[PDB]
């Protein structure tokens, strides 16, 4: 069974208060956290790249597994930000990070990637073809942010995580998942050509508010479990609204959902496992714990597992 | 095991021929033959994306793989020149392919994405998860080409390629791949900030000319098989002057290699599937057959499988 060996991220230092962000568009303080839950989210630097984030992430991950890069079969990284579109994020760290037996590639299903990722490294490692997987989520959404427009700029922060994926022991490991799309909804959520992201809010919060309990139901039913079984919840962080209502479908109390969103905002595919670390390094998530993730993402992309966390 | 159910391409109407590129840049009909063996590729018209060449490959693979959108498991497709970066083609042909319960991500591996896809896809059916991975190479190359820099504008053309994956009878299917990456040569081959093709024409020759060969005798061996035992050769088509080293090193005869290059020029990630489909249409290829596919590509990456064709 592929389980996660360990996890890492990186934090942008710059912050972003709502604020600052009084100044820059018409919104308020209020305004913001009454709809989304936001009140920072970090900034990368005009010199910081979704590379260097990346890089950083994993590194701390590849401590945290004891895993030393040059024992990589593979490097993922689910971004839709990268430095430029090729060389890819994944060959920048492979590079960087000295693994020169991985193979290296980036995938593109916006906020749920990671969970693409995370999946596709399982698959890999339980054929019996790879057995470490670095997989990343990283996002310079700043890059593609029309910061005068306060619809979106009021939403996105940037940041990178990153998890090492292998075979784990006993009970242990990723026991289920589920990936979908709906092209549908891709008039909903797009990049323009200004490099500018457009997004009808009301019309992806809906398809959200519903998609994201019901995929997280359906891993706790494919790895042969209950809603009282889950020891914890780590959604995709861009709306406490939507978060609140995977919660309620789940029938868990507050402290068992990981909540970060009102200090980072949404970083689409970074956010779950920043979220994660989060959540280890208060000592909240333990092995044994039987761990929900679910993602939410434009081209309407979404996904989820379902984990029992240690090796 | 998995194989291939069915392949489709679309090939753009529009023929760039050496002599139209002889009054756009300071080139030569003869240096183009002489040192690529390129003498046309196709052009998508401006209205025409890789969303459109996608799902035009992906319908003519579905319909002679005999497989219904509708059962469609997963979408991948390999490309660096979505329409936009969000939604992806995945996302996009999975909403006008009718592919509803498929999931859909975009990946990035430059030339060498089909074999990542197909490879991914391998991975998905063989651990029971799913059971029919559409798989599309697709490339608007022209997109990204400084077309007045004669060092790449001879080089690269547009289209798609597409190939439905699933479970296979017997000795039927994907025997053995090979993914590498090596993100050293980064620098010889990246999209610059115009959105513009720059590469190190030479640097990247020399890499090619050896890994290609050494990927093919790789999947060989880890299949079981000799030399002998392969009956086709796929290989990416950019330069004649690779292809020809490749054969060379698997002691194959002429006629058992693919060459379209002459007349479709670099294609990247839609060229391998492409060249597949030309020589099945011109019945080269039969049921038994062991057929080695190899791509090289951009963040240097590379990828190879030796796949026995038939269901
Ligand atoms: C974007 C989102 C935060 C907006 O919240 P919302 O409840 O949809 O708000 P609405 O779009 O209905 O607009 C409510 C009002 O606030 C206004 N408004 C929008 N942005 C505002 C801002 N930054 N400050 C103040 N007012 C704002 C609207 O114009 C509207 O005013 P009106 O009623 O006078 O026309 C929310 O819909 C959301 O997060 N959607 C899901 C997106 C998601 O899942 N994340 C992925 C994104 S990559
Ligand atoms: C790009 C490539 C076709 C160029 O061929 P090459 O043998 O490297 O040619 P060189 O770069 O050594 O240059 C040879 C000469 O031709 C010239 N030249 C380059 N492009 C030319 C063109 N379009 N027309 C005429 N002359 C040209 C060079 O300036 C040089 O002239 P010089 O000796 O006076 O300086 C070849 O290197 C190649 O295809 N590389 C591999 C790329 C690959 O694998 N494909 C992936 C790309 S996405």
């Amino acid at each position: 069974k592929a389980g996660i060996l360990g996890v890492g991220r990186y934090i942008p230092e710059k912050v972003l208060t709502n604020h600052d962000l009084e100044k820059m568009v018409e919104t308020s303080d209020e305004w913001i956290r009454t709809r989304t839950g936001i009140e920072e989210r970090r900034i990368a630097a005009d010199d910081v790249f979704s590379s260097h984030m990346a890089v950083a992430a994993a590194k701390n991950a590849l401590e945290q597994a004891e895993v030393a890069a040059e024992d990589l079969d593979m490097i993922l990284v689910a971004t839709v930000t990268p430095d430029q579109s090729f060389p890819t994020v994944s060959c920048m760290i492979q590079e960087q990070l000295g693994a020169k037996k991985a193979c290296a590639m980036d995938i593109s299903a916006a906020c749920a990637g990671f969970m693409y990722g995370v999946v596709t490294g399982k698959q890999f490692i339980e054929s019996g073809t790879y057995k470490h997987v670095l997989v990343v989520g990283v996002e310079k959404l700043s890059s593609i942010t029309d910061w005068e427009d306060r619809n979106t700029a009021v939403l996105f922060g940037d940041g990178a995580g990153a998890a090492v994926v292998g075979p784990v022991s006993d009970d242990r490991g990723i026991l289920s998942f589920e990936l979908g799309a709906d092209g549908t909804g891709g008039q909903h959520l797009y990049l323009n050509e200004k490099r500018h992201t457009i997004m009808n809010g009301r019309e992806v919060f809906k398809f959200a508010v519903r998609q994201m309990g019901e995929s997280c139901v359906n891993v706790i039913e494919k790895a042969g479990l209950s809603k009282e079984d889950v020891d914890f919840l780590i959604p995709h962080q861009a709306n406490i609204r939507i978060m609140e209502a995977a919660r309620e479908r789940l029938e868990l109390p507050v402290e068992k959902m990981s909540k970060t969103v009102h200090k980072y905002g949404n970083t689409s595919a970074a956010s779950i496992p920043i979220s994660l670390v989060e959540e280890l390094e208060a000592g909240k998530i333990k092995d044994g714990d039987v761990v929900v993730m679910v993602g939410f993402g434009g081209g309407l992309t979404w996904g989820a597992i379902a984990i029992r966390w240690g090796r």
